[PDB]
């Protein structure tokens, strides 16, 4: 509900930074999308969908259960997981796709701040990092 | 071994055209994907990758059990040419659609598909349920 609106402008947000690896994984494949700029950006009840020029992204948010923030040795990942814990989508940032200044970790914390009042949030990020 | 090259080549084959919508399919989520040039291709024992500038597939040629060969009429009206790669639980891993959009006005969209998916028929794990019908009239 209002949490599948969150959901839905979390993914958003970090789309349009440019600075995260899309990630949708099948029991034999993943795909995974970049970019920051859409052709076109929908959301049609719980159906998140983003369109680029070669490829689409079509997420159904209530199936979402979890929403992890991984920070780790650095990963900096987001994964969005299902009732039985099945990953539904992954947003992962990369510092090569992200400024020097300030630091990577910093921004990723930053955005994650944001968030982590979400109750089906799960913190998993090591701090010490950041700072 | 043999066949997990095929199961590759046609995949990359499917690609190259261009004519192709390749989808993969999480629990809650599907990713949709464009395009006929690859900037590099990978082949690393039974795993195929293949990378444009914006996205990137990857796909475990292992886990596909069957490749069911689906030219068929949708209800909305219209066509289904799709190539889909299912593993051991019927689990769709990859799926190739193809969209007369993107294809030449000649031959029918159902007489091209038909031709390239001919040279695949006699894979032992491809199912075929291509309705003939649709390409021979008769």
């Amino acid at each position: 509900p209002g949490v599948t609106d969150r959901i839905g402008q979390m993914i958003l947000e970090m789309f349009r930074t440019g600075m995260c690896l899309f990630s949708v994984r099948s029991p034999g494949g993943v795909a995974e999308l970049y970019g920051g700029e859409a052709r076109k950006v929908e959301i049609t009840g719980t159906s998140l969908t983003i369109e680029r020029e070669d490829w689409h992204l079509h997420c159904k948010l209530e199936t979402v259960e979890t929403v992890v923030f991984d920070l780790s040795p650095i990963r900096m990942a987001v994964v969005f997981r299902d009732k039985h814990q099945a990953p539904v989508l992954r947003a992962a940032w990369l510092p090569r796709l992200m400024p020097e200044t300030p630091s990577p970790p910093e921004q990723f914390w930053a955005f994650t701040q944001r968030y982590i009042d979400l109750p089906m949030v799960v913190d998993a990020r090591n701090r010490q990092l950041v700072f």
